[PDB]
């Protein structure tokens, strides 16, 4: 099967590389980045693909001048949580079980080119690294509430 890469991965570099790519596509977005140093054992290319796919969605559905939050904090001795947030329409509660399935398309989000594979890839990468993920509103009290993608990754503080 596909090569299984199991090497130390600096998540600060993974996120910084992913951000460089997407800042090009939407230079108006205010990316608010708060990343605690975190090392994951795995596949830097796969993790980079997963973070870029989430950042790409956050940018696509960001309003002009929108803020995208990119936050990674340790939550216990062996895990950290990456939360990527936008000020887009958000994904409503009833759809949150189609998110991460191939070919999902939200009726709340404006139709854009893309065939609905990015988040299925994210789920695969995160599971292959022993993580977990979920979707929620970024700020339920705000209009619009935005989407928050939450990714928990095992690893260690650097
Ligand atoms: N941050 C977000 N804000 C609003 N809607 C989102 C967001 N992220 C994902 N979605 C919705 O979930 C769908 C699935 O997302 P996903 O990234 O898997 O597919 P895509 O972006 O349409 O295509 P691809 O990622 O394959 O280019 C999107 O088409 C969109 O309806
Ligand atoms: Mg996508």
């Amino acid at each position: 099967g596909a090569m299984v890469v199991h090497e130390p991965v600096d998540m600060t570099e993974v996120i910084d590389r992913s951000l460089e790519r997407v800042r090009r596509r939407r230079s108006d977005i205010e990316f608010e980045v708060t990343v605690t140093p975190w090392q994951v054992i795995g596949d830097s290319s796969g993790l980079g693909r997963a973070v870029l796919n989430v950042l790409d969605n956050a940018a696509k559905w960001s309003p002009p001048g929108g803020r995208v939050g990119v936050r990674l904090y340790q939550i216990d001795p062996g895990h950290a949580e990456l939360v990527i947030t936008d000020q887009g329409p958000g994904i409503p509660p009833q759809e949150r079980h189609l998110v991460f399935e191939r070919f999902f398309r939200s009726a709340s989000a404006r139709s854009m080119p893309g065939s609905g594979l990015g988040l299925a890839i994210v789920k695969q990468v995160v599971l292959k690294h022993g993580g977990a993920l979920r979707v929620d509103y970024a700020d339920p009290a705000a209009q619009p509430p935005g989407t928050a993608i939450h990714i928990v990754l095992p690893g260690r503080p650097m």
